[PDB]
């Protein structure tokens, strides 16, 4: 697992609380149904990359690759696939063909924010109202 991670998350200290507003509710039609979704834009503020990170609204289930890819900008496709594969390896993923990325509960969300020092922003993301 890299250890370049972005500098947005250097401190895990921060309070969860003030990030809770800025999380945005988005509607997208889907062929079963029309399907919500909470997104949270996180900025690399040395590269000024921007990144959401996501929350089916339903069953709360955050996107593991977005959370990767936000948290270590400079990995390359091999270290995705590693740390990937070692979440459905050692983690409980969801399977939902509709949407791409490998999707997690909110058990294995969390523990995956201690993994990537980022916890402040998923509690933020899973306590954000989805309305």
């Amino acid at each position: 697992l890299p250890a370049e991670r972005n500098p947005l998350y250097k401190d895990d200290t921060l309070d969860h609380t003030p990030l809770i507003p800025k999380c945005r509710a988005q509607v997208i039609e889907f062929p079963d149904g029309p399907a919500t979704f909470v997104r949270l834009k996180c900025t690399n503020p040395e590269s000024k990359v921007p990144h959401f990170l996501m929350r089916m609204a339903k069953d709360s289930s955050i996107s593991a690759t977005s959370m990767f890819r936000s948290a270590f900008p400079k990995a390359t496709q091999e270290e995705e696939d590693l740390e990937m594969r070692w979440i459905r390896d050692n983690l409980n993923p969801i399977e939902d063909k509709r949407v791409a990325g490998l999707w997690v509960p909110p058990a294995d969300a969390l523990a995956l924010a201690k993994d990537y020092s980022m916890t402040p922003f998923i509690n933020a993301l899973l306590e954000a109202s989805s309305t």
